[PDB]
């Protein structure tokens, strides 16, 4: 289905329906522009995949398009619109999100509270355990600029180009032979201390070897960090594979339980940290 843009109103619309506002981001997965629909006003995110582009870059961009197509029932995953196909270009029309974790991390100048890491947590999990469950995908990049806010508090994974059936955030047994649970505890401490555990290394095999031969970086007691943040975080950051728990075990967490539940205002927080 290309030529179609299911923003439940589909519109039978064109590239040339779309004005370019702009690029946001850079690099990563493509060139990611921000676009405005004419007929209607509403904005969207659109990637870019030239014909002519990287071969690798480019298989990277359809095997996430078919991770998101197949996706279009996770309500924490990034939503396709529709795509529109030139003989010279693929583009990909992506639901607007806000930004990622990693810039609200610069723009916090500091920590991020507990409550909103703890929606954020349920968001990833159920998303990761939707990728294997329904689909046998494993993320293996989970990452806070892989973690996409909005204006409206949702929470979503955005990149599965690198997925199947960076190295800082990498699991012990992937360095030497549930991976993706490993990276988000890697993540959440940065994020609930606004410091990277792995900031002292110059190098990538440095951070291999403080993965390896280092204790978990576990979350500092003296930060007001509930015992079910810390206990979760724990959890994740198991360094035998064998011992570190499955998704079914993990969606059962205390941690998980309390804000699966909880009404906690992500959409205001969002929208005062985004104005500072
Ligand atoms: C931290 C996020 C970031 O820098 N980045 C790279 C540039 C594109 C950006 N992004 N990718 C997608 I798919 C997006 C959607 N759907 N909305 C907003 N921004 C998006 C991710």
């Amino acid at each position: 289905q290309t030529g179609y843009l299911t923003i439940g109103q589909r519109y039978q619309a064109e590239i040339n329906d779309l004005e370019n506002l702009g690029e946001m981001g850079s690099g990563t997965c493509g060139q990611v522009w921000k676009m405005r629909f004419r007929k209607t006003g509403h904005v969207i995110a659109v990637k870019q995949m030239r014909r002519s582009g990287n071969k690798e870059e480019n298989k990277r961009i359809l095997m996430d398009l078919d991770v998101v197509l197949k996706s279009h029932d996770c309500p924490y995953i990034v939503q396709c619109f529709g795509t529109f196909i030139t003989n010279t270009d693929v583009f990909i029309a992506m639901e607007l999100m806000g930004t990622c974790a990693e810039k609200l991390k610069k723009r916090m100048q500091g920590p991020i509270p507990e409550r909103i890491l703890g929606k954020m947590t349920v968001a990833i999990v159920k998303a990761l355990y939707y990728l294997k469950e329904k689909h046998g995908v494993i993320h293996r990049d989970v990452k806070p600029s892989n973690i996409l806010l909005d204006e409206r508090g949702q929470i979503k994974l955005c990149d599965f180009g690198i997925s199947g059936r960076c190295a800082a955030y990498m699991a012990p047994e992937r360095i030497d032979p549930r991976a993706d649970v490993w990276s988000l505890g890697i993540s959440l401490v940065e994020l609930a201390t606004g410091q990277f555990p792995y900031k002292n290394c110059k190098t990538d095999f440095e951070v291999l070897t403080k993965v390896l031969q280092e204790e978990p970086p576990l979350l500092p007691g003296h930060m007001g960090f509930s015992g079910d943040f810390q206990s979760f975080v724990k959890d994740c950051l198991t360094k035998d594979h064998r011992k570190r728990p499955k998704y079914n075990k993990l969606l059962e967490h205390s941690f998980i339980k309390r804000y699966e539940t909880l009404e906690v205002d992500v959409a205001s927080w969002f929208k005062d940290v985004m104005a500072k």
